[PDB]
């Protein structure tokens, strides 16, 4: 129970890891209010956490839904400390010639004001709640804002784009709000693609791609987020980036891990 | 003469670096096709360099238009050795708490559009070109791809979406096209914004800047691209990211440079 | 309490953020043991804390004297779970114009030989216990692994070397054992310089240092540590790397924070 | 003949990628003092280059030495321009849990005494010819100084140690001398180690580590170090760090390159 007494605002939450970090929220004490498209699956969430959340229906693209939500988190709760901008959406790993000249110019704005824009609205809607409370941003990056090969030119780009976020935001936004990113990777979760639109199975995933040898469950990419949102623990944290996928950056040129036969090697 | 018989497409070529790139890739022997938004200072460029550089009136933002330039780069020349997607726009340094609430989706538009789409079309306009040539693509970046205070958020993002381009297309269009970028800095350039939006002077602030004491004519920041043009010198480079801006990265707390006083100290 | 039946090994633990870790990761439920040259100050935190901590004297330098720390950890408790190598030492910032010729060579072993060669001894030492266990190594690193003023050469140089290590033992130690960098900051600490050699205080430059406009309480510090020593929290992060300095890496040029006056601009 | 009239100091420079940037300078118009220890080999490089290089026999670990190579220098061609401290040893790929006990002292001394001792003695002994030239320096790092899996757990802090050297040297030694690193990587080279101690064939090489599908030559990776030391094109450039490695920071999970059929997928 590190966050009792602490509000979230986070979007794309119905499902996925947004939906990991609102259970995982919640059991740490947190109230938290979910901007997302499913006005059903929302429902759900609210009735799951009775009184601990509450559900917005709304495009993470628009300015007055982000607002929407701002509001109706300060009305359940009366304040809002930490925002957790996380709604995104993939290109499929489309390389740039794959991508279709007459499809282009949609599939960009798609991906670039779901991925950026709506993590700028999220922003600019809460931040009169977030200097209010000196709170925090945690955006959700991903390996694909520090590598390439987790995602095509657009995809990559984008998280890219916000990690330019955190580093700017965290200036401007100081000394009232942190901001900090979390950059999640070799997660086990369906990653959706644009309208406009439409990668690594698990053998050569353990052995080339994670070092930790493992793909992790949801749930265990969730105590990075609890990390920012505990005032206690992270106040020294601005413009911080924690990346958070399996050791992607670490990885070998051979192997993905160097130390599969420490245990028999040391005779442990 | 490092680059007698190349062929290089610069977009954002009629005016600033963009302008310093055209003049020293003509000097260094190259052959030069420019798209860019002005006509006039196109017509200019024409009669400076006359059979050596052929101008495209164009809009970087579109598919068709950056087409059209590499089509015209072929017909005159033949080839496409490098590309340069150069074009850029600023956003006034504006804030996020100052962004209209009635003008960001637009703004985030004009920006997004004109510096990391018109990249992306730009390299896809020409690849066919630069893999038949085995050439290579050098963005143009900026100190803002790297560190914040060097423009707003929606201009900082854009050229942290720029690293993911330089890193995600080295990647694609390896081994045949070598992707590479230039993070240029501590320039003069008066960078336009978009008309749907209405910072202090280098000069005033240089001491808390850049570390080399000094603002650099723009033919100084020429170099770096004639060095990633050039087979022979850059050929190990690919995925790599020249900060090129004086160095503000590794500029000092109190002030920029640290020893201000090494002349009196070793007695020169 | 996070760490409950958790055990940690932290070296120059007896003073300073060392101290403040073994505190607060004895408060988490965790036991510790404590290597450190200070026999006085190791004595005061084992009556502190009673049979939870065990304290060592020793040399960091020294690979026995590790060996030691890491053999009487098992003795009194079992197992290692979490090692924080965290032993340093400063170079009173000397420029290298400013480092004597005479003294310049010992000077290098005494700040490397404790900043570099007691984190691989600390990680030697306790590599069979840690595979053992699966547990992981978390080193302090600093700003100074990242940026430069934050010491002189030699300093700046030994923190960018444990950057290396992060990386090279979260590959070499995967799957098995977690390898994870803090890089704390803004700290208070009167960290001690070598005997080999004979700076503006941080309140007096906190507007052209520290975004977050503060001077954070050592304690402030110590939740990084705990997250990468909690299993259920920091699964996913192997080679990562925590600035936690207060937002020395995203910095504005002419003062630290940009949204000084966002209370007003918003009517907080 | 970007170098005529330049005077440059090279350490290591009498055999491998020493040898290689002494012949380019050379051949650029510039002249050479080259430290190393092998008085045969030094002495077959100057009648090599008639007058436009000088040999001086002596340890980069000596301070005295590095002061003799810059006297030898000054006295031959009346300045220093450029220093490239570049003299390394490497260690095997030795992992941590491979390094014996009796031998992790003196494999440390030995590496680092070499690698930045060296590097930090040339620059010393350098400084106020460099100071009075307005002169640059430019240290060989390696892709060891970015990544894991190109040395053991020695030879990566070594190489992070010299990054932590470029951004502070270039921070202290501004505004009147410019210090940048070149990070070279996959080089046709037969890497020495050191007297304590003691790795990828060609097709795992161009398939998994190397995205330009080949092992360039050593004349290859010496434009990098021309450009640095050319004042006309380099001049905004300080604490840079050029990635010269054929792109491994950006090569793909399952495959180094991900273009390798774009010649027949855009049937060019």
């Amino acid at each position: 129970m590190k966050l009792t007494g602490e509000v979230a605002l986070i979007t794309g939450g119905a499902s996925g890891l947004g939906r990991a970090l609102v259970d995982r929220f919640v059991a740490e004490g947190a109230r938290v209010a979910v901007l997302d498209k499913s006005a059903e699956r929302l429902r759900e969430l609210e009735v799951a956490h009775g009184g601990n959340a509450v559900g917005v229906v709304g495009d993470v693209r628009s300015l007055q839904d982000q607002k929407r939500a701002a509001e109706r988190c300060l009305a359940a709760f009366g304040k809002i400390d930490t925002l957790i901008p996380n709604a995104g959406i993939w290109d499929y790993s489309t390389a740039l010639a794959d991508l279709p000249e007459d499809k282009i110019d949609a599939a960009f704005d798609d991906i670039f004001h779901v991925n950026v824009k709506g993590y700028i609205h999220a922003v600019k809607a809460c931040l009169p709640a977030l200097v209010s409370s000196r709170g925090s941003v945690v955006f959700t990056i991903s390996n694909a804002g520090f590598y390439p090969n987790g995602g095509g030119p657009l995809y990559t780009a984008t998280k890219h784009a916000v990690v330019g976020l955190v580093r700017q935001m965290a200036f401007e936004l100081a000394p009232h709000v942190r901001v900090n990113g979390v950059a999640p990777g070799g997660m086990n979760t369906d990653l959706r693609g644009p309208s406009s639109l439409g990668s690594v199975p698990l053998a050569d995933m353990l052995k080339s791609v994670l070092p930790i040898g493992r793909m992790p469950a949801l749930e265990e990419y969730t105590g990075a987020y609890v990390f920012f949102a505990t005032r206690g623990d992270s106040l020294p944290a601005t413009g911080a980036l924690l990346n958070y996928d399996g050791g992607m950056g670490v990885r070998g040129f051979l192997t993905a891990a160097g130390g599969a036969d420490l245990p028999e090697k040391l005779n442990i």
